[PDB]
């Protein structure tokens, strides 16, 4: 509570900076952090605009910063706190709607005065509903901030207020299911000279805040996903007596709803991106799609595997997908170009927990080890890690890839 820092100085006195992610992050590079929505984040470097190195408890890597929203609070000083959140959900709205401004006036507007660019169906596909979450949001701060209390600002009522706005972010719903075909009509347009000075005189003819026209249409899908960190931490610091608890609760929930479909969509329709994408970057591909059998990344990290035929240890990089578990190698000194050497089929397999000896099945010398049993035939894989939670957190990996395919 009290008078905030700015972040690169809080990692400058070794200070810790949470945040929590908005969305999920999804990724196979093992040098950047992977997460779910919901997840808590430490900050340890913010030197870049957009991609942070931050700490999970299991590690570690580089995120993107836009994914994620900074804790506002890092004797009746807890109202203190209170007023800060307040605080910073109505600066937030502030903020919002100027870019929602600037889209419609700035973009929108333009736009369609030119009807030999733009077709009323690009219109619809490029900006959406827009229009009508400006509205809405208009309207929505305005109530927002005639609840402001100026004199005690951690008495103000709140939550009523996302309430009785509930069918009105219902409306995100369109907005977020049509922004990836927006997001593919940009990118198009993009590589189209006569729209790239087109929309380089509507920025300066509206002098917009320092973000592209894709980063302005991802403003509402941030928004919309934000709340719910917004209004969680709000209820953090509002006692149960207080005239807006139950109401900041109830609205913590339908909030959370709402955000939980747009963030799982986004999170499917990236996954079966960054799969195809990571494929086409994988050396010596063999063996056909993931695409065909898989729909995501359960869970990646390096494993030991021992040969069969007979028998050595490979260290390789490991990817378990719903169904598949495909292995990598790292090349010599360019740490991120992996080829491929295999892959598992996850439906004929269970997993062994093999606790500490000598092998067995071949040879000896093995630790944090388990075996991938197959049942029908009688094949069998040994695998093993560096260390003792990793072995936990794979054991968990698996059973958590045999739940997905149960009913997926």
């Amino acid at each position: 509570g009290g008078e905030q820092l700015a972040i690169n100085e809080l990692i400058s006195d070794g200070s810790v900076v949470c945040a929590e992610a908005l969305w999920d992050h999804v990724t196979m590079d093992d040098q950047e952090l992977g997460f779910k929505a919901g997840d808590v984040i430490e900050v340890m470097d913010a030197t870049n605009r957009e991609w942070w190195w931050g700490r999970v408890a299991d590690g570690e890597g580089w995120f993107p910063a836009s994914f994620v929203r900074l804790r506002v609070n890092q004797q009746s000083s807890k109202d203190q706190m209170r007023t800060n959140v307040i605080n910073e959900i109505l600066s937030t709205e502030r903020d919002y709607i100027k870019h929602l401004r600037d889209i419609c006036e700035g973009y929108v507007r333009q736009c369609r005065k030119r009807a030999d660019m733009f077709s009323e169906e690009q219109l619809r596909t490029i900006f959406g509903n827009i229009e009508d979450i400006y509205r809405c949001q208009k309207a929505f701060v305005k109530a927002l901030e005639q609840r402001f209390n100026r004199e005690r600002p951690h008495l103000s009522e709140l939550g009523a207020c996302f309430l009785e706005h509930q069918a009105d972010f219902q409306i995100y719903s369109e907005y977020c299911n049509n922004h990836p075909n927006a997001c593919v009509e940009l990118s198009r347009l993009t590589k189209l000279s006569k729209y790239v000075y087109f929309f380089e005189a509507c920025r300066l003819l509206q002098k917009m805040i320092d973000i592209s026209l894709d980063g302005f249409l991802l403003t509402p899908v941030q928004k919309i996903c934000k709340y719910p960190l917004q209004l969680a931490e709000l209820l953090k610091y509002t006692h149960p007596q207080h005239r807006d608890f139950k109401d900041v609760e109830a609205a913590l929930h339908a909030m959370k709803n709402v955000a939980q479909l747009i963030n799982e969509r986004k999170r499917r329709l990236e996954n079966i991106d960054k799969i195809a994408q990571w494929q086409s970057s994988i050396e010596d591909w063999e063996g056909e799609d993931l695409l065909v059998r898989s729909s995501e990344l359960i869970y990646s990290g390096e494993l030991t595997r021992v040969t069969q035929p007979q028998a050595k240890s490979q260290q390789r990089m490991f990817f378990l997908f719903d169904h598949q578990l495909i292995y990598c190698k790292k090349d010599l000194l360019r740490r991120d170009v992996l080829y491929y050497k295999g892959r598992l089929d996850m439906d004929g397999l269970e997993v062994v927990d093999l606790e500490d000896g000598k092998d067995r099945d071949l040879h000896v010398s093995i630790k944090n080890a388990f075996r991938l049993h197959r049942g029908a035939t009688g094949d069998s894989h040994l695998l093993c890690t560096r260390k003792p939670e990793q072995k936990q957190r794979w054991l968990k990996a698996f059973a958590r890839e045999r739940e997905q395919v149960q009913l997926d």
